[PDB]
């Protein structure tokens, strides 16, 4: 096969992708070995969906686990009656999603299960897979001569050819595994055709971190979660937490192999230790650096112009209310919170009016990164922890560290109940989730 | 007695007041004719009580009318468990009020029924009384020294010796009267003995307007509906809508008779004419200009300077949510609404939080003026029909002409459910309320 393994891809046709997916059970190989992970189209990662706005999706899927699921359409501006995180697929059932891709979109998305309290294992066992909204703005030279490859970055651990089972600690830290894979791969080398290459990055772990550097390289930010930037942003590292999505250029400045990496990030996570009459919370402190992948550049790398510019951000109208949002945590309870209260999906938290735009202040409270997530309304990010962020695009997850603010400005577009919750998934299952009712 | 009538002043003693009211048919001699008002303590208007901040309250109303009754501390930010817009009083019956003057409060306040459906009535029939919180402002110099008095401007109809029924174009329009009167006296003489006078107005009539001016003079608007401003103003004229007040300087330019009068003024109320195929609603136009009192200044006047300086406006926080409220009117049927509903008591409105602040957009949609009040959480008026407000001032009555838009800051205070409503009595008897919960 080609050197560096990508999902493979399944695209709408004159209009409408048509596809039935199962959710089942699949002996495959893996990193070099044999293991039962559970897949979507018997493939992990899933197969990546590529669509353009206004074609329709539908999609059935198949539910061949031994416990009911679903899909949560992560980032997709669509209406939570199609995108419902309440709905139950029993074992053995089918659902049809249909919907219509929104006209103004354009990234990388994903879909995976969001069926309250078995989030966190059904992902880790590997049920994900990327959606790509295709765009005009493709077309423009800059990115339409780049070579493109889509990046899922996803760890895992094995336990008798199978995932490893959650343990106590796994619920409070959010479990990570120690192979860490791109595109379900251990360390796969791309050996790049062209000086620019432009990779679509998604992180589907459960709670693993990526602070991603390319050694000798800068990484040009071209699109957040839910769509592009205005115009390129130079960065020398770029942190994508669970959920998260970027899209970045790559400028190949000599031949060589250059090392992508997933450098030292402290995310909070906690550890105990007895030091003679102890028994208390420790901190796990930074994770080991890791290789994701090897990258080759061609001979005498020339590499394209970076495009001036990318999409214009829209102008929001003012905001009509402020809310604020307050996580805190319970570790050794493995117990997480909103506002002081856990989920419950009968309770409406926060009632909001469609057409409307918000401004949600999110205050971590608590010691580890929680990564908070809002279906449906895609929010534009105006300041982290007090510092304004360096540009503007649509986002839908939010990284905060401990005792950082956020504060998004989020325009209200489909009527109906939601959710907004942590993508630590097993902090979700474990109650850092809330309901918003939009009317 | 005095050549100005003023009503009966009853004063808090040693920080308390004390005092029992009969609401009571009363015959009483009324502009030169005897007849038979509704009344508290026996007097039209009721006895003016007069209180300092910290002072308590405790007011015993023994319903002595044929039907039930209760009272409305207008202008007080007090909680809506004392001044309570839901009590029914039943005839015969008594009930206490009891509450604590706030410590920052400045101004003349009034008190009148509040029973849903039969506010117009009884307040026509004379249920009325003002209250003023006296201030330490009052010990300066410029206020001290000059002479003060208190306006209530009411109107009054009679028919037999008693209030005039309510008729259905009274329903529609509010009703008016032909006997123009203050504190209940048909154009009385103020005989002034200082050059400067300290008036303190109080609109208390159903629905007529009071477009004030006094000839020869301009008046110096000192304060608003529920407090100081921060500076004397200079004004030609000053409209005083129901449920209004204002504190005015007058400066006696020089010795002779000053008419103060209630020029003509266009609410937008309406008459019924038939043509010849017609049978439809015409405007009225403005009301005949009335004479409200004569003004007899002293010999040689010399008055004293304007303070420099009143009360500073507090500095408030910013706001967390911006409302929306659009009154509309069917008059044929003298029906009048808020966002399309008419009043339910069962029904809640809008739900805030105590201590933030709220940014009300009251829009009229209708042809009338309307006369918007709030209780429990006084105002600032920020604009109105996109004019800024010269003066920054507590106020609880905006008035808004046809096509208007206020823009009011809300400071949300006490908690518990209250009402807001067109401050044309009959109007809010016919619909035009709302239910505020603050929590
Ligand atoms: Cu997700
Ligand atoms: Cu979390
Ligand atoms: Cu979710
Ligand atoms: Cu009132
Ligand atoms: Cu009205
Ligand atoms: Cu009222
Ligand atoms: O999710
Ligand atoms: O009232």
């Amino acid at each position: 096969g080609p050197s560096f393994p990508e999902p493979k891809v399944v695209r709408s046709q004159g209009g409408l992708l048509s596809l039935k997916l199962s959710a089942t059970p699949t002996p495959l190989a893996i990193a070099g070995q044999r293991a039962t992970l559970l897949t979507y189209g018997g493939s992990f990662p899933g197969p990546t969906l590529r669509v353009r706005p206004r074609d329709t999706v539908r999609l059935t899927l198949e539910n061949r686990l031994p416990e009911p699921t679903n899909l949560h359409w992560h980032g997709l501006p669509i209406s939570p009656k199609v995108d419902d995180p309440f709905l139950e697929i029993p074992p053995g059932e089918s659902w049809t999603y249909e919907f219509t891709v929104p006209k103004e979109l354009a990234g990388t998305f994903w879909y995976h299960p969001h069926l309250h309290g078995r989030v966190a294992p059904q992902l880790f066992a590997g049920l994900l897979g990327a959606l790509v909204v295709e765009s005009s703005l493709d077309a423009i030279p800059e990115l339409r001569e780049a070579e493109e490859h889509l990046l899922v970055l996803k760890d895992l651990a094995l336990q008798g050819g199978r995932p490893a089972p959650h343990t106590p600690m796994d619920w409070m830290n959010g479990k990570e595994g120690d192979l860490v894979l791109v595109n379900g791969a251990l360390r796969p080398t791309l050996v790049a055709q062209k000086a620019t290459l432009r990779l679509r990055l998604l992180n589907a772990s459960n709670a693993r971190y990526y602070r991603l550097a390319l050694q000798d390289h800068p990484l040009y930010l071209i699109a957040a979660d839910g769509g592009f930037l205005e115009e390129p942003l130079e960065v020398s590292e770029l942190l994508l937490a669970p959920g998260e999505r970027a899209e970045v250029l790559v400028r190949l400045r000599k031949e060589g192999r250059f090392l992508l990496q997933a450098l030292p990030y402290d995310r909070g996570a906690m550890g105990m230790m007895d030091m003679g009459g102890m028994a208390h919370a420790m901190p796990q402190g930074p994770s080991r650096p890791e290789t994701l992948l090897y990258l080759i550049a061609p001979k005498n790398p020339k590499p394209l112009p970076l495009p001036k510019a990318l999409s214009p951000f829209p102008t929001l109208p003012a905001p009509v209310v402020t809310r604020r949002l307050v996580l805190t945590e319970d570790m050794m309870a493995a117990r997480f919170f909103i506002n002081g209260q856990v989920f419950d999906h009968r309770r409406v938290d926060l009632k909001g009016q469609a057409q409307t735009v918000e401004v949600w202040e999110v205050e971590n409270q608590g010691d580890m990164d929680h990564p908070f997530h809002l279906h449906v309304h895609p929010f534009q990010v105006l300041s982290v922890g007090g510092r304004p962020f360096p540009y503007r695009a649509w986002k839908d997850v939010v990284n905060l560290k401990a005792g950082e603010v956020a504060r998004l400005l989020v325009p209200l577009r489909e009527k109906g109940r939601t959710v907004f919750h942590c993508h630590i998934v097993e902090h979700e299952d474990r109650g850092m989730m809330g309901v918003l009712e939009v009317g």
